[PDB]
């Protein structure tokens, strides 16, 4: 559907279709071992109509994802990709933070 | 997800609202527009949680009888709004809340 999670020995990946949402309309944060994605997008419709859509998603993070290294990219086609590098050892990089939503130039 | 039809007899809106239970939907006529809202609180899904809200507005043709607009919702989550057209000036005009009826 709209939301898929993948996991291999190197990383944890979330793929979320957010078609028509702009980077400025998306907020991505790490909060309490979840990645939180919030979006609100409005647009005109035919004959004076209007549609607004809002959502709030939380994805549970495995303990071995390095929260400080999570990235978020948005494609032209509206695919949001969250990438969470996995780590071993002592440095966990755990902590709440705001993740920049970076549009890729493709 | 949306389609609007408008012929000499009626105005019809088809809208996919599959994520929303009937009680999570509100349809109103406000200042000659139809406003449809869907809102649900945090649900659990396989990977975490999700909440959603939408607000969709449609401008009504001046000759739709607002008082006669009906709204039904299919088991598959398709909303159908229908309003007959009438010739009389301001016939049936007025803000109202339109109950979303289950089709079964």
């Amino acid at each position: 559907g709209v939301s898929e999670v993948r996991s291999d020995r190197e990383k944890f990946t979330v793929y979320l279709d957010v078609k028509h949402f702009s980077p400025d309309e998306l907020s991505v944060k790490v909060t309490d071992d979840y990645v939180e994605i919030q979006g609100k997008h409005g647009e005109r419709q035919d004959d004076h109509g209007y549609i607004s859509r809002e959502f709030h998603r939380r994805y549970r993070l495995p303990s071995n994802v390095d929260q400080s290294a999570i990235t978020c990219t948005l494609s032209a086609d509206g695919l949001l990709t969250l990438c969470g590098p996995k780590t071993s050892g002592i440095d966990a990089g755990r902590g709440d933070r705001t993740i920049p939503v970076t549009r890729e130039d493709k």
